[PDB]
């Protein structure tokens, strides 16, 4: 694992370390009060060298100037602030409905195989789960792959994604089906985008929504092929990290016995048997939200983030020359045994009441101004699908199955989570 590589080297060689990533050389810093400095200003911003790769991939466009791979400070504040809108309290309120309609799905497809015999690849199912609340939640549209369902679609995904691996980190077939999955995407955009259109035109209300936003910041624009970059954008971003923070969370809880029945008394104690999960409720989970945390500092599947050096400048008596990437790794930080108390261990405890945050030691989902603008999305959702699994279901892991990451297009576990299941 890469990120394995740099946390030897921080451990080794400081907290000023400069390395190969994606074959390009960057300089990692690992020290909090550096980590701080960087990353809580405006100041300083993306180094567009490091995200230029995933903006086309293999002769091909795929993220664009969208959210994510927009550097520029500029370019990124409009369209911030358009799309801001469809990620506030009562836009996430209102899609409380859909993180719900999907979970419970999950669910009974799970508990019809529950025997405790028959193998579930739950990477697989939780990234279908992922993927149908995103399709509805941003654009309204239902891919039920849940049920079965746009089995093209979802192998168009894996590509991509295994594409990007092969872009980064470095046959002829592959490469003739990564491109065609990139236009496959982009013409399911192309489609998603008409029928709202044509909603529109048709006089029909539609609630609001992300596809809302990503439209309106592209309002007078002369094609739409910056609007589906932003679609690309958030049809990836809105499953696939959460699809790995839930797979991970799922693998770990298999070895953790004492945790699940703390967690299954907090889901009797909060949400009870009731079917629907209330806002109200999810901010009552505190040791759910606990675990997830620690799942994260473990297995953060955005492991950092890159902000450019323009100018040479010392960072913890170490100078840094200019036209130079700073690499920060959450991934890194949280293992470090100067940081998390033996790093290693599982423990949910470090993020309990009372107990001192970290500070600038952990940022799953980055900090400052380009921090994760999905969190609250994703932190709600997880906890809904999390906490319905916890209500209904017991996981047993097949054997033979590691507990290991590997370094894809994001984190991910290595082996598919394959489970025996059994009712509660
Ligand atoms: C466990 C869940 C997830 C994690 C750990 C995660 C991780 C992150 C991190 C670390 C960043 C910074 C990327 C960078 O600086 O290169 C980010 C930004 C981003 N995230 Fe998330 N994320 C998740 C959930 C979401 C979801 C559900 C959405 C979509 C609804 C989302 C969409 C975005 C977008 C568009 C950006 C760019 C924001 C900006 O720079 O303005 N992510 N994510
Ligand atoms: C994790 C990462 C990622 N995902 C899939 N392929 C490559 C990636 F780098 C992501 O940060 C998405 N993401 C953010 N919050 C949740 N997911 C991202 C970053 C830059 C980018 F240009 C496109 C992009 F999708």
């Amino acid at each position: 694992v890469l990120q394995d590589v740099f946390l030897d080297w921080a451990k080794k060689y400081g907290p000023v370390v400069r390395v190969n990533v994606f074959h390009k050389t960057s300089v990692i810093v690992t020290s909090p009060e550096s980590v701080k400095k960087f990353l809580m200003s405006t100041k300083y911003n993306k180094d567009s060298k490091m995200y230029r790769a995933l903006q086309t991939v293999f002769g091909e466009r795929l993220f664009g100037q969208g959210l994510v791979s927009e550097c520029n400070y500029e370019r990124w504040h409009k369209q911030r602030r358009v799309i801001d809108l469809a990620f506030s309290r009562s836009s996430l309120v209102s899609l409380m409905e859909t993180f719900n309609e999907k979970a419970e799905q999950l669910v009974e497809i799970l508990e019809a195989k529950a025997d405790g015999q028959t193998p579930v690849s739950m990477q697989d199912m939780l990234t279908y789960t992922a993927m149908d609340i995103l399709a509805k939640a941003a654009f309204g549209m239902e891919t039920s792959m849940l049920l079965g369902a746009q089995k093209p679609l979802s192998q168009a995904v894996k590509l991509m994604l295994e594409g990007i691996t092969a872009s980064r980190n470095t046959k002829r077939k592959q490469l003739r089906e990564v491109r065609e999955s990139i236009r496959f995407l982009r013409q399911v955009g192309r489609d998603w985008v008409q029928r709202r259109r044509e909603a529109l035109k048709r006089g029909e209300e539609v609630p609001a929504d992300i596809l809302t936003q990503i439209l309106k910041a592209e309002e007078g624009a002369q094609d739409d092929e910056g609007l589906l970059d932003n679609f690309v954008t958030f049809f990836i971003a809105g499953h696939e990290t959460s699809a790995n923070h839930l797979a991970f969370t799922v693998m770990e809880l298999s070895r953790q016995p004492e945790i699940v029945a703390r967690l299954q008394a907090e889901v009797d104690e909060v949400i009870g048997s009731k079917r629907y999960l209330d806002f109200e409720d999810l901010g009552r989970l505190q040791y759910l939200s606990q675990v997830l945390k620690e799942s994260l500092r473990l297995y953060p599947p955005a492991w950092g983030t890159f902000r450019l050096l323009e100018e040479e400048t010392l960072i913890d008596g170490v100078r840094v020359p200019g036209n130079t990437p700073l690499l920060f790794s959450t991934y890194v930080m949280g293992r470090m045994d100067t940081y998390f108390e033996d790093p290693l261990t599982f423990n949910p405890d470090r993020f309990g009441p009372g107990a001192p945050k970290p500070r600038f030691t952990y940022f799953p989902f980055s900090l400052g101004h380009r921090s994760c603008i999905g969190q609250q999305f994703a932190q709600m959702e997880v906890k809904v699908v999390m906490a319905k699994l916890l209500q209904r279901l017991e996981f047993r892991l097949v054997p033979g199955q590691r507990f290991g990451l590997q370094e894809q297009a994001t984190l991910k576990p290595l082996d598919p989570v394959l489970c025996t299941l059994r009712p509660r």
